[PDB]
């Protein structure tokens, strides 16, 4: 593909926002324009940051963050500010938090393999993301559209496939986990493996002895079980992300409302504890209804 050139004169950098695998997001202004700039913090991550930036110049999609041009002097890539902030922040940060409903939730999670299976369909070679997870996906138009970024390639383990801490040939399906992983966290709103904390090492053993997040109460049937084909040990019996967008997309006509923005606040708190079953944040009530007409 191509890239714009910019000249860093005419960026204004703001306040710094956010820290992915390599180098620093910062709010800034272009061209009068609301924009979020990526700077390098060294020079060892020089060669990282121009590979990002030969994939990024040929990918375009509707769910992956718009990148406007970079700079070369110093290296720097400009790219939409995505006005909602991470996914992440919008389940866990700080209060008053956003309400959210189920047609949100699986609207965020269409759009993401939406995104994911672009990159798995790039030509010659495919685009692993590799590190797919809630402070990688942004949200923008109210909350309504999400965007995946940070992609190609710590903190992560929570969303991260068994065979890619073992070292193993791995593929593809390392990213139809993560994706997994967040189709329950934003179904419960609950970091998935809070309760077992510590360093990352101890949420990879249980994840590697078989521990996944535990089921969700009253979690409609064709949901559940995709979400756990997603996360089982064997790759080869996890479903490809152009049949999770299938799937997904289908689902959709018993979630209506997803173009709704997020308004109204939310007081917070979430029922710990009954070991095994968790609630949902999120109410099934009008699937089931509207699945029920349709059917019977
Ligand atoms: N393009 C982007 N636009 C906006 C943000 C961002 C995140 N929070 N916020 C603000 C939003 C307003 C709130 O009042 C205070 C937090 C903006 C962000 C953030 Cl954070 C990232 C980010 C995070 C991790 C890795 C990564 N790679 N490329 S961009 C990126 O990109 C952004």
């Amino acid at each position: 593909g191509s890239l714009h050139m910019i000249d860093y004169k005419e960026i204004e950098v703001e306040e710094v926002v956010g820290r992915g695998a390599f180098g620093v997001v910062c709010k800034a202004k272009w061209r009068a324009k609301d924009v979020a700039i990526k700077q390098i913090e060294s020079e060892s991550e020089r060669k990282a940051f121009i590979v990002e930036l030969r994939q990024l110049s040929r990918v375009n999609h509707p769910n992956i963050v718009k990148l406007y041009g970079a700079c070369l002097n110093p290296v720097c890539l400009v790219m939409e500010y995505a006005e909602g902030g991470s996914l992440y922040n919008v389940l866990h940060g700080a209060e008053p938090l956003p309400y959210y409903t189920a047609a949100h939730a699986m609207s965020w999670c269409l759009q993401c393999s939406q995104g994911v299976a672009y990159l798995h369909s790039m030509q010659p070679k495919a685009l692993i993301h590799r590190d797919l997870k809630p402070p990688n996906l942004l949200l923008v138009a109210g909350g309504t559209v999400l965007k995946i970024c940070d992609f190609g390639t710590k903190g992560s383990a929570a969303w991260m496939a068994p065979e890619v801490f073992e070292g193993s040939n791995y593929s593809e399906k390392c990213d139809v986990f993560s994706w997994g992983i967040i189709l329950w966290e934003v179904i419960t709103r609950r970091k998935p493996f809070d309760e077992i904390g510590g360093p990352a090492f101890r949420i990879m053993w249980a994840v590697h002895n078989g521990t996944r997040p535990p089921l969700i109460k009253n979690l409609p049937k064709p949901i559940e079980s995709l979400m756990t084909r997603c996360w089982s040990k064997d790759p080869s019996q996890r479903p490809s992300m152009e049949e999770i967008v299938k799937i997904m997309t289908h689902l959709m006509r018993y979630f209506p409302g997803a173009d709704e923005p997020l308004q109204y606040p939310c007081q917070h708190s979430l029922p710990p504890g009954e070991d095994g079953r968790v609630e949902p944040y999120v109410d099934f009530a009008e699937f089931y209804r509207l699945w029920s007409v349709d059917h019977g």
